[PDB]
């Protein structure tokens, strides 16, 4: 589904912050005990509302709320940090779990460059048939 | 290997409990604050022992139980939440870890609609030669 | 990139210790009530430098820690445990992440055994043509 922003208002900008996880690090800024503390570890950026991203993105954390609020209701785990790494592997299996059926739409497998391997390989014996 | 129930007794009935983690929420029900509270957060159903799966289902928790001990044994996490996360990444692997010889016992990709392609297209060529 | 130990001095044996998790328990071991306590569950082994590969070892080791401290700077995970599983995944989507063009670099799909399947399928119909 498409997502339509439905909010009172939004703020077409989103000025953030993270991590940056592979740090170029300068000198000795890597090792716990020379490196920056808690507060000094985030980069930040600026977005704007190019292809209206920023406002979906509004309106698609707000519709998200209640099936992750639903999940955290389900699961025992205190904190929880394996939703993308479960996405991933649920990326695979959709693809990969069963038999990959070529020419099939839930296969992903392209035989375009290798049809011409074969095509052009039906001169090897039809062509050369003294 | 099959499963034999070699247990005293079996109840072949199934009574369970679970979570529903992706609920037809109505309303509100879905916000913490208003919903359920632990103890009514569960579904139950009743199975039978159709192909004699309760009575197996009961034999493998009980022979699972020696690896598993083993496998917490081995490990430092307090709460261990991974094992099918585990499996399903193993289930890739073994099918997807490597080169996929097309027709090997190991490779599922199948290209019989696919050899249809091109076996009906052998009157490409060999058909139409005028 | 190949590894260059620069360490002052290797040690190039190593007497290693590790838990079998799938372990061949005797009797009752596998029960915690009757098993080995935390200080008796460890194997133990001896590799000598074959290859250089126990100096590469510690080298590498050596060289890891930079990135590994950074991951771990980034992360709000008080013990990370998912670091080999989510290096699994990502084998498995750099190779499958998206279609497989056969005989591209990229595509870890092998027809040389189905080309001969085909290939002495050529003398199916062009053979065979009374
Ligand atoms: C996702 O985005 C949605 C849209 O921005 C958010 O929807 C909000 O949902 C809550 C309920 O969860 C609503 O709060 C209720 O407000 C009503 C109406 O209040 C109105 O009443 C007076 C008198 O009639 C009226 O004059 C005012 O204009 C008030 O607005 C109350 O009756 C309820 O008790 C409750 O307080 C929000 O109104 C609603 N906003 C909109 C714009 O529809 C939704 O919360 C977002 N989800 C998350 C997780 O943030
Ligand atoms: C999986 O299923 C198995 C089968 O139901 C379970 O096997 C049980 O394993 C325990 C040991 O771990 C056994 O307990 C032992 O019992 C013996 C024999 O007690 C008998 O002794 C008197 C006098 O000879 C006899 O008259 C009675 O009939 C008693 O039965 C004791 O000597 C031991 O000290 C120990 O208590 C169970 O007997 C055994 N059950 C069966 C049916 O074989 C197994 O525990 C299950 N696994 C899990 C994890 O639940
Ligand atoms: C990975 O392996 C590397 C090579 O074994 C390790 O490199 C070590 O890195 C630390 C800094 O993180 C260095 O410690 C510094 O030492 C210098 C020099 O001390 C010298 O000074 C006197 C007077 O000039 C000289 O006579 C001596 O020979 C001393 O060696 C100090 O100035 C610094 O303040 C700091 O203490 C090590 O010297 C360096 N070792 C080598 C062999 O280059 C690296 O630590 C390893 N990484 C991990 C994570 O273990
Ligand atoms: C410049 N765009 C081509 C890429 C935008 C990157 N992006 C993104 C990706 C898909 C959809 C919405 C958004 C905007 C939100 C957002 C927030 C943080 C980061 Cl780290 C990337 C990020
Ligand atoms: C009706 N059967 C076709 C499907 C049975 C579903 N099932 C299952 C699947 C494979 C083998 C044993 C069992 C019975 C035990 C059990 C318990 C909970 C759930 Cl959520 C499903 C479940
Ligand atoms: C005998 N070699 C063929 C296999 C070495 C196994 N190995 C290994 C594998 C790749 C590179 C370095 C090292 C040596 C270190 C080490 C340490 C523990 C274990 Cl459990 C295996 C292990």
């Amino acid at each position: 589904e498409a997502i339509v922003n439905a909010q009172p208002k939004c703020n077409p900008n989103l000025h953030y912050w993270t991590t940056q996880d592979e740090g170029a690090a300068i000198g000795l800024a890597w090792i716990p005990y020379f490196g920056p503390a808690a507060e000094g570890i985030y980069i930040e950026g600026l977005m704007h509302n190019q292809d209206g991203l920023i406002c979906g993105l509004r309106q698609l954390a707000n519709e998200t709320t209640q099936a992750l609020q639903l999940f955290l209701r389900a699961t025992t785990e205190l904190r929880t940090f394996s939703i993308l790494n479960r996405k991933a592997i649920d990326f695979l299996l959709q693809r990969w779990g069963g038999t990959c059926h070529i020419l099939g739409p839930d296969c992903c497998i392209e035989p375009a460059d290798w049809t011409k391997n074969i095509t052009d390989k039906i001169d090897q014996i039809i062509h050369d048939f003294v």
